[PDB]
DNA sequence: AAAAAAAAAAAACCCCCCCC
DNA sequence: AAAAAAAAAA
DNA sequence: TTTTTTTTTTTT
RNA sequence: UUUUUUUUUUUU
């Protein structure tokens, strides 16, 4: 049984103080010149583990001190009673037993209420309790049955432990010593080398700010490594650990020796879903490293990541910042189209299936590759130290098995591991690209040979008979030195031939399996013919979504919870499918998706709140419903940003087949329109993007052909017969947009740099540029304030958050007219609300409470969610519109909520409570039903308590919507007390105790004043806060 | 000629919280 | 410019 | 009574 | 029960 630090122990004030004192004392006591900082760090970790154990034991003893004392007294009295019976001793025994039962019940209620508060704070939000609600129950890691090496089925713990340990030891023990072959392979193919500045940046001394940033960036609530220390320990005590972490990291920089804790890793085996649990090869292993080792590796990972752009070619998008996966996907699809359009088909797209690449990459080859790339000095020394003695131990069924060395393979669970693996695989990628005998596919002017995402490689080959054999030879040569072994039999490939005998010969000569219809790459079903891209990617997406909704048909959550479920599980899949294949989709797809989503959201019932209202912004109810058509439009138009930026690494944008206008996309956004050119006739992604961009620009009444962001090298200047040297000078000296040059009176007159640029340009180009820019039309079209759309697509040099910004802008643009239920409420109560009242009601809906159940109830009350007798009477085409519960009156929504004679007593009790709060709130239904207050009550010092009381009353009334009994004041007290308890424990957890007390003390006092002792006892109503 | 928006007509299912 | 959640891919 | 769907008209 | 990249949503 290993030791794991809990986050509850860290949050304790006394424990935190004692732990900080112990850390400071150890750092100022055991530091000397006879002990290295690595051994001192290991001793510090051990002492911290011991101190944490001692503090936890002390806390448990203190929490159980009363229980222990009462138990000892009870045992002594029982022994005395057995020795000699006495009535008074029996009375004492009974009293002690009653006190013990009361304390145990109080502790159980404490735990239950803490769990309930944690749940209710996230009841319907996009968070853990909802993700675990939709996800299938997690399979346990308790592996009791396995198939041994002799083919027998065994359940003996020793045999299964031995089998698993031996399998994972033999997996990581295949370390190669052929250094000469590694050197030969590295010298055979050219690799990039970092310059002096980048090497110095890598080898720069570590500073405190880097360690602080890495510690703050550590994800929370993550399983700790073998030492049991979580990231929360380092985040909470960073003010005391950062100096000693600096000392340790400088020591390891100078010496190249790491603490023994930096090597030990914990391997957890996950049973692969859909696979046999009795096979040793059907388990996914994951490695947990110590938090300090992860911090060091993350520092190194960031240091190498700041140069990974130069070290890694843009063909590899996995683990590379600023590179998205679909960069390859569309690219691959484009290649397929070019093959389908070729008159002579002699092509092959091979999906190379790497077999446990992370577990088979040779550490010596990785080190030699790092040395070859010019990475040397402190950084290389630290990396070599990391992989000098890596050791991992398997946690099987909660038991720590004997550790085995990681002789080969890259340490999983390491932040530096993905970048090192990319560096290693880049040698093979460049060898394939630099091999003249391995011919790629020529898409226009771009030769495409391979695309990469981590170890998932796709190779595009022309003339497969020779190209594929050369690729296999090169891959085998790379594997002989690096261990990057390929499961060829599992490498699905599309083979395009124009002759059956040629296809048969290629299949016979090559060991690659041939996929006739589809290949799964990055979760996308790439098709042999692009015309089936929909049929294999979006129709199966609809089928999967329908199956998921049918599985979630009886899920125990409300409509808000189901909307958040759609946003959490369904929305990312649809967004990813749109990003990978943004093709023109029929309205049938969107109609079916919307129908399925709406049926799931409303539990196969008719929508109580209009879809158009929820499709608006958060001001229209606070919940919002995902608009899939707007997300699709945003995804399609996103490519315009890459068009305008014109990155040299976005090769996918240059892979679109075309016969005319070879260079249009970089001259298409904020540029002169095409001169009646029928470009993109057979385009698959880009033409639809341009069409949607034009549609959005037309809807905005915007001119997208001459904007303030019109590039200097755009068609507007090139059509002036301006020499390319002048354009380059303008780009280098003034800026990138025509606004930087200036138009009208501002033409080359904004800066002395403009004077220099004018002096550096040929006079004819100056004359033509002045004629174009100083023209009235250009001046009025350029010198204008750009909108949010142009700013989104031009002013952002980074694509992070681009989809969200475009979607928000489209939702703002497509602000369809919707009915206002608050105005309907005003009509019901014979009142007129100003725009201030409407905004107040919307803000009350948005900010009703931290928990989502209270907000959902407030939204239901305000947005006319609840059904009324009038609605049912009209639906059933009958005159039985009399109000429910029996009053003989017409059952309007206002009457059922506020004006019912059987509901009036509850509101009168609420107003009596308000009077006891010294709040002269008028008996106005708008205040509780919509959150609309008169101008005389603009003070917010009492609005929180009033909101809690009103929402509790709304819950109580809704509970008895069609019951003949009146909404009971006791039920209202109980509901507001449940809210009080949940908010109390939430404020304790979230350190919001002061505001909670300020908003709940008077209400709690009024509650306790009007309740009898029996009611308080049987309803678990008792004081929870004091004078604090 | 095609797409988008607005208007009109038809249809539904007497509670509603609760439910990790 | 921070904190948290989830999902996608590997 | 409310929402969704279909049809018609208008604009590009 | 990891790590990296990217994405969305919510709270300022
Ligand atoms: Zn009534």
């Amino acid at each position: 049984t290993t030791w794991k630090l809990n986050n509850l122990l860290l949050n304790d004030y006394w424990v935190h103080n004692e732990m900080k004192a112990e850390i400071k004392m150890f750092f100022e006591t055991n530091e000397n010149k006879d002990t290295t900082y690595q051994n001192l760090w290991d001793a510090f970790k051990a002492v911290c583990r011991g101190k944490f154990i001692a503090l936890n034991a002390y806390k448990r003893k203190q929490e159980r001190s009363k229980i222990d004392t009462l138990t000892s007294q009870l045992k002594e009295l029982e022994k005395q009673e057995q020795t000699h019976s006495k009535a008074s001793r029996r009375q004492e025994i009974t009293k002690i037993r009653a006190e013990l039962k009361e304390i145990e019940t109080q502790k159980t209620l404490q735990k239950i209420n803490e769990s309930r508060s944690w749940f209710f704070e996230r009841i319907n939000k996009i968070d853990r309790p909802l993700a675990r609600l939709i996800k299938k129950k997690r399979e346990k890691n308790q592996i009791d049955t396995i198939k041994n090496d002799k083919g027998d089925i065994t359940t003996d713990p020793t045999e299964i432990q031995t089998t698993i340990r031996e399998y994972y030891k033999h997996l990581y023990a295949n370390k190669l010593e052929n250094l000469e072959e590694m050197d030969t392979f590295l010298d055979t193919y050219t690799l990039p080398r970092l310059n002096q500045e980048e090497v110095e940046s890598l080898n720069r001394p570590i500073t405190g700010s880097e360690i602080v940033a890495i510690i703050n960036s550590l994800p929370t609530k993550k399983s700790p490594g073998p030492d049991g220390f979580t990231a929360e320990f380092y985040q909470r005590y960073k003010e005391e650990l950062v100096p000693f972490l600096l000392k340790l990291f400088q020591s390891i920089e100078k010496e190249g020796i790491l603490p023994n804790s930096f090597y030990e890793a914990s391997i957890i085996l996950i049973p692969k879903p859909g696979r046999d649990t009795t096979k040793k090869e059907n388990f996914r292993p994951i490695s947990l490293m110590n938090i300090d080792a992860k911090i060091l590796n993350k520092i190194l990972a960031n240091r190498i990541q700041q140069h990974i752009k130069k070290l890694i070619h843009h063909d590899q998008v996995g683990f590379i910042p600023g590179m998205q996966g679909w960069f390859n996907i569309r690219k691959s699809i484009n290649v397929i189209q070019h093959i389908n359009r070729a008159k002579d088909k002699n092509h092959m797209i091979i999906s190379i299936d790497a077999e446990k690449a992370f577990d088979k990459i040779q550490q010596p080859f990785m080190l030699k590759t790092l040395n070859k790339l010019g990475i040397d000095g402190t950084y290389f020394k630290i990396i070599r130290a990391i992989y000098d003695k890596p050791t991992a131990n398997i946690i099987l069924n909660g038991q720590k098995l004997e550790a085995f060395p990681l002789k080969t393979g890259t340490r999983q669970g390491c932040p530096l591991s993905p970048l090192l693996f990319n560096i290693v695989l880049e040698v093979l990628a460049r060898a394939i690209r630099q091999e003249k005998e391995i011919k790629g596919i020529q898409l226009g002017k771009e030769e495409v040979k391979l695309s990469l995402f981590a170890d998932d490689m796709i190779v595009y080959l022309e003339n497969p008979i020779v190209s594929a054999q050369n690729l296999l030879k090169l891959i085998s040569n790379f594997s002989k030195v690096s261990g990057y072994k390929i499961n060829v039999q599992k490498s699905q490939a599309f083979l395009y031939t124009n002759n059956r005998q040629t296809e048969s010969q290629i299949m016979g000569e090559l060991p690659f399996t041939i996929a006739s219809k589809r290949i799964k790459y990055l979760g996308i079903q790439l098709t042999r013919d692009v015309k089936d891209l929909f049929k294999e990617n979006y129709k199966p997406l609809l089928k999967e979504i329908k199956e998921e909704t049918n599985k979630w048909k009886n899920i125990p959550c409300s409509w808000v919870g189901r909307i958040n479920i759609v946003k959490m599980a369904i929305l990312p899949k649809v967004i990813y499918r749109f990003n990978a294949i943004p093709i023109k989709l029929p309205m049938t797809f969107f109609t079916e998706l919307e129908k399925t989503t709406l049926k799931f959201i409303w539990n196969q019932k008719r929508a109580r709140i209009a879809k158009s209202i929820l499709s608006q912004k958060n001001k229209a109810g606070g919940i919002t419903l995902p608009d899939f058509k707007l997300y699709y439009k945003a995804t399609v138009t996103k490519t315009a940003w890459y068009w305008y930026q014109n990155r040299d690494i976005d090769q996918w944008n240059r892979t679109e087949p075309s016969e005319i206008m070879p260079h249009i996309y970089n001259y298409l956004i904020f540029d002169k329109p095409e001169k009646n050119k029928q470009w993109g006739k057979d385009s698959l992604f880009n033409k639809w993007c341009w069409e949607n961009w034009l549609a959005i620009c037309r809807k905005l009444k915007l001119d997208p052909f001459l904007t303030p962001y019109t590039k200097i090298n755009s068609r507007w200047i090139k059509d002036l017969n301006v020499k390319p040297k002048t354009i380059k000078t303008l780009e280098e000296n003034l800026g990138i947009t025509i606004q930087d040059i200036g138009v009208g009176k501002d033409f080359m007159s904004k800066t002395p740099k403009a004077m220099a640029t004018k002096d550096k340009i040929d006079k004819w180009d100056l004359i033509k540029l002045k004629s174009f820019c100083t023209a009235k039309e250009t001046t009025i079209r350029v010198n204008r304030q750009p909108t949010t759309w142009e700013k989104i697509f031009a002013t952002y040099s980074s694509d992070k958050g681009l989809i969200s910004r475009i979607y928000n802008e489209l939702k703002q643009i497509y602000k369809k007219k919707t009915n206002n239920p608050i105005k309907k409420w005003a009509k019901d109560m014979n009142r007129h609300f100003s725009k201030e009242d409407i905004y107040a009601a919307k803000k009350h809906m948005k900010k009703c409470s931290s928990s989502l159940a209270i907000r959902e109830m407030q939204i239901k009350t305000t947005m006319r969610y609840h059904l009324t007798p009038v609605r049912m009477a009209i639906i059933k085409k009958s005159g039985n519109n009399r109000c429910w519960r029996g009053c003989g009156e017409i059952g309007t929504l206002l009457h059922c909520w506020w004006d019912c004679k059987l509901v009036q007593p509850l509101w009168k009790s609420v107003w009596r409570f308000l009077r006891d709060l010294e709040l002269e709130i008028p008996f106005d239904p708008a205040i509780p039903l919509l959150g609309i207050y008169p101008n005389e009550y603009k003070s917010c010092c009492y609005k929180d308590t009033c909101t809690r009381m009103f929402i509790a009353a709304l819950f109580t009334i809704a509970k008895t919507w069609n019951q003949p009994k009146c909404p009971t004041m006791i039920d209202w007290i109980k509901k507001m007390w449940h809210i009080y308890t949940m908010e109390y424990y939430a404020a304790i957890k979230n350190d919001e105790f002061i505001s909670f007390v300020g908003t709940w003390m008077k209400l709690e006092t009024i509650i306790l004043s009007k309740l009898s002792q029996e009611q308080k006892t049987k309803h678990r109503i008792f004081s929870l806060i004091g004078g604090n």
